[PDB]
């Protein structure tokens, strides 16, 4: 492929969404903090915008070249996550005026970074298009900046990988790696590489036992944890892996009034994304229990939902207790399960399902790819062998694997294909039968309908 | 700014380039690894290439939008370094052959990492233009992995990043700065976080010290350091910054028979890059002394030198021995040294000019740029300026971008920072008033600047 290739590629996937744009009077995503913050939903404009992204990308580094490439990497990838934990830990995502500009000096005295090292990492933050420059002397927020303003989850998310999975387990992992090999255990990680045996310790004792710090509510015992509760919130609040997407993945109007037992919950969000959209749906968001839990669950529940979603402490190894549900719901857990513990849970859930009654949904990562909504003969040309966004260097493949890397590095899980998926449930029990693998377009997971025939 | 407008900026800059490579039948820049590793030095064409990596970077970064950009970024960014991280360790580069593929099962066995984890890691690879596969099972090359086969100082410059800079500097420099604020002691650095007073490790300390580790043919004591000076090789053998970009920057040959006096050379090779292409040049590289310096000094000196290129232990802060040198050279020396520190050298330099004789040449970052050389002009046609930066240049320049990785990296180690040419002038002038700046040369493509100093 070459730069001119590249060029017209971009050309026409630009074409095709600078025209729904247009014919749909709406407005152009900028740099501009009053920017869209995402593109339409429309799978043809969704396709178009991952082929853009993986072709600019592409055509980016092809400028720069190779002998440039991997000189430039290891010099500047690691200071824009470092701009980022600046940005966070001085809080100037919240400093900076959304539609204002603020002087270096201002922002200095209400930040309390010294202007000339502000002036420093703002600079990098710029290059990366978070805020911008108006005039000299001056800062202003851009799209990229303005959407973590007062947003902790925002902040969760660049904390929890800066401060915790980087340095305790990715910079590790090589470490780990030569030390146990290719293990599916999740004592073998990072920071038990001189652990004595038996005082080994795993990423979830670290996150739920730790008290020594406060996080957006939560202070002492857990407040790692809760900050990665609000990590994962922050990806069902906006963007790729949003709640809402469940809605057209699955038909949940169509179960009626219906009962829906929510595995591994988390603190219910997601839950109550499909029970506000669903009036006639109950559910019961089964997680294990935590000092602050209760506390937080109920400030967070929407009273709008009249009680519809309710939260019952479950030891997801453990037997079912409600019988004949009419969803068994799991999103993202079995993707941290290596197989004889996903086939634990899967077979909780079987000996609680009724069998002509009773489906088990699952939202996970297929790595080659589900199947687009019904709602969604294929017009101009498809591209190589794979599906817009997948293929070894398409933009949803890449998080993909930032998923399958961050699985990998915490507990040691990994991502699974449709195969590998289909394989493992016919393990928990014969019976099972992949129904629906449903992937919206943008989306990097899919809802995954299980019966047992 | 628009998709559909940098869609259109960057058919502009595609081209110049398309165009320039056609009409000199010069091969394309493509992913194989075949590809010529960088487009040609015409000032036009690398300045419509900065152009366009800026463009396309800020296009794929619009596409993404506000709601996935930073929800992304935190996810798979650390991850493209790990990636690369495991390419090192297990010298993947060297496994996989340049021109063949290899099964994955055989890649396996050569550097023993499990099948089911090497191909995880090679699919990040892959997204990065680093390695492909080529087909189900198989491994090839990309040209951007073929450029590190066979190349330890490739390998350096992985590790030292991140074995060394980044969790024990750049990981920690939020706390250092809530410890010490905006500090220019080089003791306050992440390693000295919970150091007790006068027991602080300096960065070049911990470097030239630890002995528990072996690089690159130095065991022991220092072999952090010589991995260290292998990065620093690295960024002169090709790139943005290559020690032949010297020659285009400064008359060398209008020295005639003339002595350099290389003041913090490394090993010389920058040194000898520019004694090869100018045979009346003799060159003095002055450094400080470690155990396998001098071994590894001569046995990585070329042969076709004849000695014009010698070794002379030394402090830089110290007296200048040689007195009424042609050339006093120091190359990205000056921005790991504070304002009173760098005066202290720059005036043992005057002490040992000859006022009417003598220049002192630095190469460095001048953050606001600096002038491009005299033959650019020669070698172009009617161009246009638009917008008050230089291609490269401005706030989301690569060039800038990469002015700044290195401001940081000096920032993270040893708490050193970049300059303006202004504050370049300004710092000449406080260590001598007849300190005079006659030439700031910046070679399209290069960020650093060989400045030329006189006193007048
Ligand atoms: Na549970």
């Amino acid at each position: 492929v070459t730069l001119a290739e590249l060029a017209s590629d971009i050309q026409s996937q630009v074409k095709v969404i600078d025209t729904y744009l247009t014919e749909h009077n709406l407005p152009q995503p900028t740099f501009a903090p009053d920017s869209p913050r995402e593109l339409p939903l429309d799978a043809n404009v969704q396709r178009a915008r991952l082929l853009l992204i993986e072709k600019a990308m592409a055509l980016s580094n092809l400028a720069i070249g190779a002998a440039d490439n991997l000189r430039w990497h290891c010099m500047n990838n690691k200071f824009d996550d470092m701009t980022l934990h600046f940005l966070a830990r001085y809080n100037i995502f919240d400093a900076v005026p959304r539609d204002e500009p603020i002087s270096y000096a201002e922002l200095s005295k209400k930040v309390g970074l010294a202007e000339h090292r502000l002036r420093r990492i703002m600079s990098m933050a710029y290059t990366q298009h978070y805020f911008c420059t108006p005039k000299p002397g001056f800062v202003a927020h851009t799209s990229n900046s303005a959407m973590a303003i007062g947003d902790p989850l925002a902040l969760a998310w660049i904390l929890h990988n800066i401060e915790e999975v980087q340095p305790w387990y990715s910079n590790k992992l090589v470490d780990a790696t030569m030390k146990w090999g290719d293990s599916i255990d999740p004592k073998h990680t990072g920071p038990n590489l001189n652990a004595k045996p038996g005082e080994e310790k795993l990423f979830y004792e670290i996150m739920e036992e730790d008290d020594q710090g406060e996080w957006n509510g939560v202070k002492g015992k857990g407040f790692r944890l809760w900050r990665l509760y609000d990590t994962d919130k922050f990806f069902g609040t906006g963007g790729a892996i949003k709640g809402t997407n469940l809605l057209r993945a699955f038909d949940w109007g169509g179960l009626g009034k219906a009962t829906v037992v929510d595995i591994g919950g988390i603190t219910g969000h997601l839950a109550s994304t499909v029970a506000l959209a669903n009036p006639d749906l109950t559910f019961i968001v089964q997680e294990r229990n935590q000092p602050w839990y209760e506390k937080q669950f109920y400030e967070q529940l929407p009273a709008e939902l009249n009680g519809r979603v309710s939260y019952m402490p479950h030891d997801k190894y453990a037997e079912q207790p409600v019988k004949g549900a009419d969803v068994y719901f799991m999103s993202t857990v079995l993707h941290k399960e290596p197989d004889d513990k996903a086939i634990t849970i899967l077979r909780r859930c079987v000996e609680a399902m009724d069998p002509n009654k009773s489906r088990l949904l699952t939202r996970d990562i297929v790595m080659d790819g589900g199947d687009p909504p019904a709602e969604d003969r294929a017009i101009n040309s498809k591209e190589g062998s794979y599906e817009a966004g997948l293929g070894p260097t398409g933009v949803i493949t890449r998080l993909n694997i930032g998923i399958d890397f961050q699985v990998l590095a915490v507990v040691n899980g990994f991502e699974r294909t449709r195969e590998e998926w289909v394989t493992l449930f016919k393990k928990a029990d014969p019976r099972f039968a992949l129904k629906g693998c449903i992937q919206t377009v943008g989306n990097c997971a899919a809802l995954m309908e299980w019966i047992l025939e």
